[PDB]
């Protein structure tokens, strides 16, 4: 016979170790597969998809949460003053869980690239008024006032004129340190004009979250999540 | 020598591994074939095979089992009557049992395609009348009177012009289901006159039931019968 | 290293298994062959050769062994009468028993071929008559007197004119069956004419019989011999 | 199946062989490497640079560490007086320990080449004189005066001319031999004239000593160190 | 993986397999070689080397055993009588012990070939006279007399002519048996004429006996020798 040499490792079951087994019925012949659309490849091709950010993620929202999936804009509020806050942290707890991208990003340990996030306004056609859509660069000071956040990173968005605004988040990273020091970048919604209406149509309206990695978005390092239990 | 590693599944017996094996006897030059008429290849040239249905199969003929191999005509039945019934359900319990097919088809765990069931007519050559054969499609409701029957696939079929008469039951599928609810296609044979004979010929005669599966026909997953004891 | 998994048969010893082992001495170069003429290849050779019959294999010669290598024939016989007989069953027990062919077919379970045997006559110079040498095929009916005989396969041998006279077994078989029923083709020797010799010559003398396998003569499976102890 | 027999040495672990292991994770793609400059592909490259010898290391320094690192030359010495004298044993115990060479050579069990010392002059820009550097063969007699000195390898520095000097080693091996016999080449340094030097100049000036190894010079026989516990 | 099935033989250790073992130390490179004169490929070269045979083995000489390495010839000695004997038995006892030749064969269980045996003469340069030497061939009777030696294989020496001369041994072989009936060639040296010498040297000398293996000598069979302890 062939000379050979058990190596160590011999007998050794590795439960991510790639080999071939025997076929238990190898007379059969599985039924052979036909076409059927909206085949997945890539995980990341479900990430690129918006889905619904809980922005409004209250705890007095918690018996009725069908509000976290929008908030509001009034007549009430005074023109400059800060509407909403949320940083972009997909992985982390907050407003990105409710997404598909946030609830794919726990079952990795590493991931990188852009997202962009989309904000749409639901009030009557005759509302008009101006929001100042601001993103904070990692590392940096949350805008105090409207005036700061302008001279950052920003978006007029003019919902009179258009429904919908995208803002993308040029890059985010994620590293866990911890038992704090980490803080990725912020956007913040501020009231440029007032809420604006005329007569007869509703003085509260609301704004939907949507949110999505771009292409160079990607991840690495599989692990099971701790969503479930 | 050369470096090997042994993984899982080393010096397991699976009774289905297809391997090969240290002959007994190298020496041994086992005696040559010659030509023997009728080898068979697949099973599936058995099952496209005629053999004898046994519609007749009533508790009373037990004891006399050369009766169920064919069912009966007569002058006392009247013009539209229900002559007989049975459904195409090979695997199944029943008249297929004593088919050659049906017979085959426990052998196996599925199987679908076309099936052709023929019927002869041994009356007296001085008989003449019409017999209307009707196939009730799967999940149909089984023909309530000649007339209905008719409006459905069906075949006039006029023994007194053709001895004999081939039907083709389309397709056949088998699910198992159970602990009913599952109903395949029901062949129907009616009176469409009654019949007719003149003075010196037998006033009963007889039909016989031949079955066998077309070409389409084909079965996966084998498992031993329950057959035998 | 190398994925391997060890199959069923491994670390078994089968005694008909033709394998490779180590060399125990890898320097030694074994005393080279030189020209030794009477090589043989196959046992046929060797079958191929006539030798001595013992048909005169009487339990009155065990002890006179010498008288069994020839049977004789005299004047006393009559015309027509038996001389000798016996079978052609190499394997089995008998006359074949002291050929060489009748040895080498006990190591073996089956055979089939023709077989040749020759008759020589050893009487002195002056003498003539004929002999009848006759073949009875298998499951036939040993000839009764010399003209039935005669009538099946026979051959007329004058030995005032060949001093030696060969036939042929045309064909052998042999099947086991026992605890008869079994009989192979019958060699029957008669007497044509009676013994004629002149004054001065022996009045008996003696036939010697030679036998041997022919060309299509082949065996197959090896089993070791009942012969020695 | 292949037969194969398991030769001598299955199942055992050797520290040293090279083999091929199971990846842990196959899934993972290591995050890809990018240009660092100074990246080192061998030892010898690192030996190639000049380090600093401890030439002045007595007792009365290890508490004043910092001058090991250069010795003195001054006024008070008289023409022809020794200055120092160290020999060229990188390996050993001495001033070579200090350099990077001497450190590297413990790790390894052989070695042979040629190394180079260079003289560098710290004082006064003032200062002039004549220091002679003289190489003694291994197995030679340590020069008694500056004459002897003078008569074998030796260089003539003057400080006054060059600040700096190299002097090379021809060769070297090491042999381990103990519980001396052996010696290695022996550099020494005499005042060839005194240290002169002008009023409102410092009258005692020091040297600083660097070594490497040539191209030449190679290891073999790697051996974890004792410089350490 | 790959069907493997271990055969007989698996996991023995043959002293006399030639195998391949793990390199210890991989990332070790031996010294290089260099030429050094003399280098021996097969023992057969040693064999070819003419060594001196201790003819004169007296059981008195064993106190002063430089006397066995040369014989002698004296005035004394008659015309015709017998000087020395012995016989070309390399591998036993006797005379061939002192040679390489002999030493050599000892390390071996067959052998075969010629053989050279040469005769030198050291006596003064004065004398004269001829010795006869004779081969008596295996199996044959030792010579009884002068006349009959000459009769067979012989060479007559005239050391007054040529101081040196060689007698090659036709062939030998070697059988062991024992527990004789063996007898291999036999070297007989006689006095052709007796020793002539002047006035003024010695009438004494002395004749050395060297020997050794031809060409077409050939061992095989290897054994540790008997000859250390």
């Amino acid at each position: 016979g062939i000379p050979t040499e058990l190596k160590p490792g011999t007998n050794q079951f590795l439960t991510t170790d790639d080999g071939v087994s025997a076929p238990i019925l190898p007379g059969f012949h599985p039924t052979p597969p036909i076409h059927i659309p909206g085949e997945v490849h890539n995980l990341l091709e479900i990430c690129r998809v918006e889905t619904i950010l809980e922005v409004n993620n209250l705890k007095t929202n918690e018996t009725t949460p069908m509000q976290r999936l929008c908030f509001p804009v009034s007549v009430q509020s005074k023109t400059g003053e800060l509407c909403a806050a949320f940083r972009a942290d997909p992985g982390r707890d907050g407003p990105w869980q409710s997404t598909i991208l946030g609830q794919l990003c726990r079952y990795y340990t590493q991931w990188s690239g852009s997202l962009e996030v989309t904000f749409m306004f639901a009030g009557s056609f005759m509302a008009t008024g101006k929001m100042l859509i601001a993103y904070t660069p990692p590392g940096g000071n949350v805008p105090a006032d409207r005036i700061t956040a302008m001279l950052g990173t920003h978006v007029i968005w003019d919902f009179g004129l258009q429904s919908s605004v995208t803002l993308v988040v040029p890059w985010i990273s994620n590293t866990h340190y911890r038992a704090d020091y980490y803080t990725t970048g912020i956007i913040t919604i501020w009231y440029q004009t007032n809420y604006v209406v005329p007569i007869g149509a509703p003085t509260t309206a609301y704004i939907v979250a949507l949110a999505a990695a771009q292409d160079n978005f990607t991840m690495k390092l599989c692990k099971d999540t701790e969503d479930i239990e």
